[PDB]
């Protein structure tokens, strides 16, 4: 394999984390392979669930749980940090507040959380590499609470970075913000790729093709499909009571990706940064709930 970039995998990992067994665990945690029962069931639909009373309340729940749990990631962002110290802390604080994390065996994905820096634009693995100054990483937490998952992510600078660091992240963050502020009833899930695809063009920056938002409640990942670039085929429209993902990955240089050895990793096939903001939004009828916010701060960790 070679590699995109300065970026290499830190091995070997530690041993994988238990989940006490008092916590729920969704289907996939005990399947050989972390194949999902209910959402091979489910598979290859564009039906968008409409969520119950019930659903919306299971929702808020574990979104904001989540939303906590980003926020324990963030309090460790420093040089010197490695990535696996980040996911052990995680993996206890979803524990601590009576969860699963998601994507704890997701398909054999091995580690709690997942930790992107620089070139990589999703996916990445926890691992022992230790944070260096100038860099910027992603955490991406999804929980499970209750029958239900909620999912959110946020780029961080590890000390000082570069001005093009701080252009990149800005500028996603902008993307996302946009995007949310044109979610209502009547609107088309296509729509949301050309304003992300617009800012970003206009900052001299691609959107990355291969990854996308995703509806998610009692399954992680199902319809709608959402890219986050111009003039693409997706299916459907916004209704109230829909509850999806946006979390647009932007890049420095061109959009291809590919993916590591290990399955997960995925990069810039040109070395240059990626980085990605991710809400979990309801639709409603004056537009949409923003259910993993910041309840305690107006403004996202990088803003600090
Ligand atoms: C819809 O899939 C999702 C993908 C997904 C759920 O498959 C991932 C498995 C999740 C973990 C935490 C390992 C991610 C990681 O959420 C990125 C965006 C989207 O990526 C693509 O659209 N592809
Ligand atoms: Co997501
Ligand atoms: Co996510
Ligand atoms: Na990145």
């Amino acid at each position: 394999y070679r590699y995109t970039g300065k970026l290499r995998p830190h091995y070997p990992l530690m041993p994988t984390r238990p989940v006490p067994s008092y916590i729920q665990r969704p289907d996939y945690a005990d399947h050989p392979l972390g194949m999902s029962e209910s959402e091979q069931a489910l598979k290859g639909t564009s039906q968008i669930k409409l969520l119950s009373s019930e659903d919306i309340e299971g929702m808020r729940l574990v979104c904001r749980l989540a939303r906590e749990v980003l926020d324990v990631a963030a309090g460790m962002i420093k040089p010197g940090v490695t990535t696996e110290e980040i996911d052990h802390a995680v993996h206890l604080a979803c524990i601590a507040r009576n969860c699963y994390p998601s994507p704890l065996n997701y398909y054999n994905f091995p580690k709690s959380c997942c930790t992107s820096v620089n070139e990589v634009i999703c996916h990445g693995i926890p691992d022992r590499r230790p944070l260096q100054e100038g860099d910027i990483v992603n955490v991406d937490i999804t929980l499970y609470r209750n029958g239900y998952h909620g999912d959110l992510n946020e780029t961080f600078f590890v000390g000082e970075v570069d001005d093009g660091a701080r252009k990149l992240v800005q500028t996603t963050y902008e993307c996302l913000m946009q995007a949310i502020d044109a979610v209502k009833p009547g609107v088309r899930y296509r729509e949301l790729g050309n304003i992300i695809q617009k800012h970003a063009q206009a900052n001299g920056f691609s959107v990355v093709r291969s990854y996308c938002g995703h509806g998610i409640h009692k399954l992680l990942h199902t319809a709608p499909n959402v890219p986050h670039y111009a003039k693409n085929k997706a299916v459907g429209v916004m209704k109230s009571g829909h509850v999806f993902t946006i979390e647009p990955m932007i890049c420095e240089g061109g959009w291809q990706d590919e993916t590591w050895p290990d399955g997960w990793t995925a990069v810039t096939r040109d070395g240059k940064r990626s980085a990605q903001f991710e809400h979990t939004l309801l639709v409603t009828d004056t537009g949409c709930e923003i259910l993993t916010r910041r309840l305690d701060s107006a403004r996202p960790h990088f803003m600090s």
